[PDB]
DNA sequence: TCAAAACGTCGTACGACGTTTTGA
DNA sequence: TCAAAACGTCGTACGACGTTTTGA
């Protein structure tokens, strides 16, 4: 209880410095609408101390630990139903990344309805807003891409 | 006050991620024994988020905040009489760096008596083992480096 | 058609030093 | 003579992407 809260606070502590609460637009050519909006919480560690990623998994009950080929390890929680559960446990304690969290929670809100081209569209717009709160000067794929390729598929968003 | 306990736990989580609990040999020419064992806790964030180091400072009640000329800011806690106070706060919640706290606390126990060459000498050997726990490889001054020099000052160890 | 599991890597936010200044 | 306050900067542990694979 109060014990579980101290681990969530420590974990929030850790995510705030090494975490990554994100929302990307991934192209998926088998999709009807060509795009998926991926939600994820990822925590990075050197494989030297890979043991730490299994601990977080334990504490959270969800997530995928891998070794990367460059000497790093990632622990990662992908997707709405499980990521939502993890965020509500961290949210009260997150400080630096409560915005990325709170936005992503409301992306999860709409993910069950993303077959609708305009629901998918508000989701992607929200993914951009998350990307501005991230020192990722990395993103090639934005909502504007989704929207007009949506337009090309004959769909009417706005 | 279990709220502090929540804040300390959060902090320990941060320190474990982007912190630095360390012990260093710095050459100081105006010292008799020419060497200080400097102990420190340090936390980094980009200056874009400079406010979080000031919060950290508020939680602990010790420590200096500075902007660096490079885009980053640091929160730093140097010296035994205020770094012991802080480490005993984290120590129950630290994970990744609990080893460096303990070693550094064992260093701090000796600093009061660091004029004594053998006492300095042992603090020196201790700092090197805090060095074998830091992904770092920058250090150019080793517990040896206190010894030739102590030797050459005509001291016995 | 969906979507997570698992993946590979470039760029920079950092870690970890040594250095210079203040002042007790 | 001590020693913190304050400093400057290179290397690498990370972040934040996009991509392939598995599988429902
Ligand atoms: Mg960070
Ligand atoms: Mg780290």
């Amino acid at each position: 209880n109060f014990h579980d809260q101290l681990k969530f606070a420590w974990l929030a502590g850790f995510v705030d410095a090494d975490g990554c609460i994100n929302a990307q637009i991934v192209s998926r050519e088998d999709y009807l609408l060509k795009y998926q909006v991926r939600v994820s919480l990822t925590v990075f560690q050197s494989t030297t101390q890979h043991f730490i990623l299994l601990d977080i998994q334990k504490i959270l009950g969800c997530g995928t630990v891998r070794k990367r080929n460059d000497g790093m390890s990632e622990f990662c929680v992908v997707g709405g139903t499980s990521l939502q559960t993890t965020l509500e446990k961290l949210l009260p304690y997150l400080q630096l990344k409560r915005a990325q969290a709170k936005l992503v929670l409301q992306i999860i809100k709409k993910l069950p309805n993303t077959k609708d081209p305009s629901v998918l569209m508000e989701a992607a717009l929200l993914a951009d807003k998350v990307g501005l709160l991230t020192d990722g000067k990395k993103r090639t794929i934005l909502a504007e891409n989704v929207r007009e390729c949506l337009k090309k598929l004959g769909h009417v968003v706005s």
